[PDB]
């Protein structure tokens, strides 16, 4: 109820209210590329976002979420390591104060400038709340961001952030196409993990794409102008809203590519 990313409420403190923080399948993790094993058992990943229906964008004090209508299979993730159908509910990002940090997952200890999370729930459990009681309840598609050329499909998101500067603000965000945030390649790593924020629930099949997307310096600078605080409160820029890598423990990361 008062967690955050500060010195006094950040990741090193979460375990006191959320003891699963020290659990057996916490996220994110470092992806050691040389230890990940190619798995021929993985089937192709299927990202089916053609009928995605975005609704709203919300600053929740921790990040911003672009929310989707998940009342029907309009945008789903299937295939790869997944059994069944996972419905897109929201996406959000984690990012840094500087371009050398911001991602949650790391690749051979490399931190990217940011990381996109497309969050999906397993339709066999009927709603998100029931899905987060299940060890295969969620699938999060993670995409790294590096700073270079602008990402045209991100600009509509960047352009609305001025209207949701502070915690609790929302704005209409209809007709946004999340396909414009994907890299060319769907080559991925996958492992079983958790939500990376409280409540840190161990329900997630992580699918982390190998290929980063490029965003421009100007695009990420606009992320960094958001606020963690509410309207009228002293300004605390929304930066460094990432959890560091957690112990891998008894897990293997699988690669979909050689
Ligand atoms: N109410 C739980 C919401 C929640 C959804 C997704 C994530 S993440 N960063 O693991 O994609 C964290 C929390
Ligand atoms: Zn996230």
């Amino acid at each position: 109820h008062h967690w955050g990313y500060g010195k006094h409420n950040g990741p090193e403190h979460w375990h006191k209210d959320f003891p699963i923080a020290k659990g057996e399948r916490q996220s994110p993790v470092d992806i050691d590329t040389h230890t990940a094993k190619y798995d021929p058992s993985l089937k192709p990943l299927s990202v089916s976002y053609d009928q995605a229906t975005s609704l709203r964008i919300l600053n929740n004090g921790h990040a911003f979420n672009v929310e989707f209508d998940d009342s029907q299979d309009k945008a789903v993730l299937k295939g790869g390591p997944l059994d069944g159908t996972y419905r897109l509910i929201q996406f959000h990002f984690h990012w840094g104060s500087l371009d050398g940090q911001g991602s949650e997952h790391t690749v051979d200890k490399k931190k990217y400038a940011a990381e996109l999370h497309l969050v999906h729930w397993n339709t066999k459990y009927g709603d998100f709340g029931k899905a987060v009681q299940q060890p295969d309840g969620l699938a999060v598609l993670g995409i790294f961001l590096k700073v270079g050329s602008a990402k045209p499909g991100l600009q509509k998101v960047v352009d609305v952030l001025d209207s949701i500067k502070t915690k609790g603000k929302s704005a209409d965000f209809t007709n946004f196409d999340p396909r414009g945030l994907l890299p060319e390649s769907l080559d991925y790593w996958t492992y079983p993990g958790s939500l990376t924020t409280p409540p840190l629930l161990e329900c997630v099949t992580w699918i982390v794409l190998k290929e980063p997307i490029s965003v421009s310096s100007e695009q990420v600078l606009k992320f960094r102008k958001l606020n963690f605080n509410g309207e009228g409160e002293p300004e605390e820029l929304m930066v460094d809203n990432w959890r560091p890598a957690q112990p891998l423990k008894n897990r293997q990361i699988k690669a979909s590519f050689k």
